[PDB]
């Protein structure tokens, strides 16, 4: 019913939030998008569950996220294939690591607002 789409809605804008603060602190948009196989061959050989923000951004738009957890989900599959797939002397490596700790600044605020909404 009404209050169940309006608490959706809500607790979309909380995530899309989040999201578009992560997008932010990701100044080279390393996690917006998908890694080109054409640049990158062996990615999907290393690689099982391919995550970017661009993807995030479409499952928000599809209210495809139903818990808080299921977008911490991805946010942390992004840091951990960057870490799986890079080497630790890339700048790479130190991105995901620097959105991880910015991400831990964030998120629990984030998850009461979320929370709040039910």
């Amino acid at each position: 019913g009404y209050d169940e789409i309006e608490e959706l809605k809500s607790k979309n804008e909380v995530l899309t939030n989040l999201l578009n603060k992560l997008i932010a602190f990701d100044k080279k948009r390393i996690f917006l998008y998908p890694v080109n196989v054409q640049l990158v061959p062996d990615y999907l050989n290393v690689i099982k569950e391919p995550m970017d923000f661009t993807t995030m951004k479409q499952k928000l738009q599809n209210f495809k996220y139903k818990s808080f957890q299921e977008f911490e989900k991805d946010v942390l599959l992004i840091i951990n294939n960057c870490y799986t797939y890079n080497d630790p002397s890339t700048i790479y490596y130190k991105f995901a690591e620097d959105i991880e700790t910015y991400y831990k600044k964030l998120n629990i605020k984030i998850q009461t607002k979320y929370m709040n909404i039910h």
